[PDB]
C-alpha cells in the first residue's frame, strides 16, 4: 500500500467554484426503517429524495457550485435522525505563479 494522511479538524471544507460536490449520506444499521432522506442546509431542506432500496448510502450531487452553496450541511433520515454537520465554503481562487527573483 501507500501511506495515508488524515487531518483534524476536518469538518470544514474549501470547495472550488464551478465544481460538482457529491454528498454521501449513510445509515448502515438502520436504513431499512426510513423511507426519506434529506440534505439539510442552514436549517432548511435543500434536497430530498426517497431512500435507496438496494444499499445503505444515499448520494446527492450539487453543481456547478457557486457562493449560494456555502453553508452548513447534515443528512436527515425520516419515516427522524440527523448526522453530524459539515461546513462548506465555496471559493474562487486563481492558479498563481510566483516569479523567480
Amino acid at each position: 500500500s501507500l501511506p495515508d494522511i488524515t487531518i483534524f479538524p476536518n469538518s470544514s471544507l474549501m470547495i472550488s467554484q464551478g465544481t460538482f460536490v457529491t454528498v454521501v449520506c449513510s445509515y448502515s444499521d438502520k436504513h431499512d426503517l426510513y423511507n426519506m432522506v434529506r440534505l439539510e442546509k442552514d436549517g432548511s431542506t435543500f434536497m430530498e429524495k426517497s431512500t435507496e432500496p438496494y444499499k445503505t448510502e444515499d448520494e446527492f450531487e450539487i453543481g456547478p457550485v457557486n457562493e449560494t452553496i456555502t453553508g452548513h450541511y447534515s443528512c436527515i433520515y425520516s419515516k427522524s435522525e440527523r448526522s453530524k454537520t459539515l461546513e462548506l465554503k465555496v471559493i474562487k481562487e486563481n492558479v498563481i505563479q510566483t516569479p523567480a527573483p
